């Protein structure tokens, strides 16, 4: 329901974060 | 949870804006 | 809901990261 479909869209966010991170490293 | 949706579209609005306005993604 | 609060602090906290990140270019 309501609540896994939050957990869904969190975990979404969070790998969306993490490649732009990786993706603006210093070289 | 409305709050929690609430910060969620918040978020992914701050994350569009980044996505627009950075040369770097 | 706490974990999914902690969640969004951190994903907030990482956002505000990006946003004051420097110009690369």
């Amino acid at each position: 329901g309501s609540l896994e479909l939050i957990k869904l869209r969190i975990m979404e966010i969070e790998a969306r974060i993490a490649k732009i991170e990786k993706d603006r490293a210093i070289l």
